């Protein structure tokens, strides 16, 4: 959560294959009234106030662009998630399809809309995982284990905010993300747990297992051999909803000499990526926010794939070239070079 921007995802619909996806996505939450096209085309900076859209239209974005890359052959090696973004996570491994990933993220939208709790902020902070955690005032945990340099705290308003500011008298680095102004992974989502479980069992029916490929981010390392962390069932969601993000944990198992890609509207963990990864890797963001033309930057990530060694055919982006091909078209053999 948190790279929504106005706008996302305009340039990419040119492209026959993310327009064809999100229009799946779309047909796939038509009965809720939600229209993915119609919430990306919309200019209102209001669409996105409302959770349920940013999360639904987070979720679309990431499929299609997975979509575009496993149009050219890209598989990945490995998957890691961050909140939201195991049902990304789930349909690029293979664990779930497009309308299950989709119904999940919307009804995780409404499940917390429904919710109505009282307002709790989460902000992200300086200070170690393990000093802050102790350093936490009562009723606050850490929110995210992002890095070892940075790490984000999640709880109530007031307590984030004074303690937020006493950091600040301390000169850590400070930093209250918008997050639709309820506090996530705390002790206030376990409120919502039973309705989003039932919901989601009648959402998911035959869960599928898990892949050695995925690394789950909401069960700590040691518990990989339990049952929730076998299957992706509503169980794994609701602990990735309630429990903190351990992405930091994750990274420490990315060997030397990775390519990185960033799923998302917006790189906005590329710092979090480049800090914690370890300096072999390269890191892609394939999408930016307010750029000109994201199209082009997509492509430019694509290139980046080719420099680094990883083969990705940019044809079958496009519609195909019909041959024969046209008489008088440039020659290629004397441009080869020895």
């Amino acid at each position: 959560m948190g790279t929504q921007w106005r706008g996302m995802g305009l340039s990419l619909m040119r492209l026959d294959r993310f327009r064809d996806s999100i229009l799946r996505s779309d047909e796939a939450v038509k009965p809720f009234g939600l229209k993915v096209s119609q919430l990306l085309l919309s200019t209102d900076e209001s669409t996105f106030d409302d959770i349920v859209h940013s999360f639904v239209s987070l979720t679309a974005i990431q499929i299609g662009l997975i979509d575009l890359l496993s149009c050219m052959g890209l598989r990945p090696d490995g998957i890691v998630g961050h909140s939201l973004g195991e049902v990304a996570c789930g349909y690029a491994d293979g664990c779930l399809s497009q309308e299950e990933a989709v119904l999940a993220a919307y009804w995780r939208g409404q499940c917390i809309k429904e919710a109505h709790l009282p307002p709790g902020a989460m902000a992200a902070v300086g200070l170690s995982w393990e000093e802050c955690k102790q350093r936490c005032p009562p009723g606050v945990v850490p929110a995210c284990h992002n890095s070892k340099d940075t790490v984000t705290i999640s709880g109530p308003q007031a307590p984030v905010f004074e303690f937020v500011e006493q950091l600040r008298k301390e000169g850590v680095f400070a930093k209250e993300v918008r997050t639709g102004g309820m506090a996530f992974h705390s002790y206030f989502m376990e409120a919502i747990a039973p309705p989003l479980l039932q919901e989601l069992k009648k959402v998911i029916r035959e869960p599928k297992p898990r892949s050695a490929r995925w690394l789950s981010t909401s069960i700590p390392e040691a518990q990989w051999h339990s049952s929730l962390a076998r299957t992706s069932s509503a169980e794994y969601n609701v602990n990735n909803l309630v429990s903190p993000v351990l992405f930091q944990e994750a990274l420490w198992h990315v060997p030397e000499h990775a390519v990185v890609l960033e799923i998302a509207p917006h790189a906005l963990l590329q710092a979090v990526l480049k800090r914690g990864l370890k300096p072999s890797c390269t890191i892609i963001p394939l999408m930016k926010k307010d750029h000109r033309d994201n199209l082009e930057f997509f492509l430019a990530g694509i290139g980046r794939l080719h420099l680094s060694g990883i083969d990705a055919n940019p044809n079958a982006l496009f519609p195909p070239v019909e041959f024969p091909a046209p008489r008088g078209t440039p020659l290629i053999s004397p441009l080869i070079k020895w």
